[PDB]
């Protein structure tokens, strides 16, 4: 755009639920500003840049940032596994997390959110490791029965939340939202089997009719006996 | 690496699928024929106290 | 449209059930203003812009607003899920929701309005994942009758 004045003290809006580190080359002395505080450099101050992940399959350094936003947020991911019955699969999950920074004021425990600067391809691939690695032996009906709690059971361990101790991160939820095979001859198999299951739901309640007519039918028959007899 | 290996597999996962439908088929059946079984004995009852 | 005077005190009138964060970045102070109050910001003060979400099957990043409505409005989303007969069937979902805001002089509970930038992105994709993975292990006849 339009230039900048370079004389002028160069400044930055830290949002709210964010931080930023900034290191005074200078007079030697590093400090992180929280919250909704307004950042203005010293003449030998620097900003610490960010180069995160993003993107649908979550690829590297695609979405560099200069502050650092640690609220619940969440991010989502696309996690191609395969069974013990080698049915090759793909997922979506979103990752609800957050940063648990205890004490604000401390130059140590908040120096560690910049301690891990990619903190979503890390956590991403972690949980994909751990997913990819779990349902790995498991076969593919139970896992398309039960696949909320076995994803639930490989992300988190023996726990409410999947804390990463090098920055704080905790991740308090997982979320699957799409699993289909990847092949397509798979979904067709499938397709035959909801069919049946249709032809059998059918089939059943003809059987349910035909019975009901044979009571009702040999009812009328033995009163017509008993009323011949009668007369 | 091989493609020939990865062919071979999706064979593997076809059959899986054929064994659970059949399992399905066959679950459907043998209950069909216990609803039937007792539907007849009832009709049986019936006709002896007609 | 028109420009407007940028030499005029810039406001903004809050509507009935709703509310607006507002930090000042030289006095350093925030607050939330509630009700139908007209907003007037001060010479360094800030509004907090929410991306929402929206559309058909709830698209991100589909409505920017200024102010946070909590009143007892519904949103509505397309869910598609499929059962335990391998059945993929699409549902169509309401959502009653309001925020329950106890004390509206809290500095702090007040603050957490705007913890999370994306409520109703988060609320369908939660209740989105907790339907899909409850159906998936029920057959489709027992769906089909006592889907309520
Ligand atoms: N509580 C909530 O549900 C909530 C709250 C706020 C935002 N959201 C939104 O949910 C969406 C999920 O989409 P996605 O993750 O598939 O898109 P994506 O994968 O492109 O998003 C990457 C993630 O990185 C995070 N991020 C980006 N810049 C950051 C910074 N400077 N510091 C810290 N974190 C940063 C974002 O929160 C985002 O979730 C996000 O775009 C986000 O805006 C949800
Ligand atoms: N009690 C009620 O039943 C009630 C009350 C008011 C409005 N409504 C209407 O019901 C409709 C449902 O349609 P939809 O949800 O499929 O459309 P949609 O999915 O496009 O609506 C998105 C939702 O976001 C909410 N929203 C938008 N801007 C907001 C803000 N600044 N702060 C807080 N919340 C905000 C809206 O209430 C809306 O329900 C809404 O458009 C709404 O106007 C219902």
């Amino acid at each position: 755009l339009a230039p900048r004045n370079k004389t002028r003290v160069v400044s930055y809006r830290v949002p709210h639920n964010a931080a930023v580190q900034v290191y005074d080359y200078r007079e030697k002395r590093a400090r992180v500003v929280f919250g909704p505080e307004l950042v203005s450099l010293g003449p030998e101050e620097q900003f610490t840049v960010l180069s995160l992940s993003a993107g649908r399959p979550k690829r590297p350094h695609a979405r560099r940032a200069l502050c650092l936003l640690l609220g619940p947020d969440f991010f989502t991911d696309v996690i191609t596994i395969e069974t013990a019955d080698h049915a090759r699969l793909q997922l979506q999950l979103a990752y609800n997390w957050h940063f648990e920074v205890n004490d604000r004021k401390d130059p140590q425990e908040t120096a560690k959110l910049f301690s891990v600067p990619d903190f979503v391809g890390d956590a991403c691939k972690a949980i994909a490791s751990r997913v990819r690695g779990a349902v790995a032996s498991v076969t593919f009906d139970d896992f398309h029965k039960n696949s909320a709690r076995i994803i639930r059971t490989a992300v988190f361990g023996f726990r409410d939340q999947a804390v990463f101790p090098q920055n704080g991160l905790v991740v308090s939820s997982v979320d699957v939202q799409s699993v289909e095979p990847v092949d397509q001859r798979t979904r067709d198999a499938l397709q035959r089997s909801v069919q049946l299951a249709i032809e059998i739901t059918t089939n059943s309640q003809e059987a349910a009719a035909k019975h009901e007519a044979q009571r009702l039918e040999q009812e009328a028959r033995g009163r017509l006996e008993r009323q011949k007899i009668l007369d």
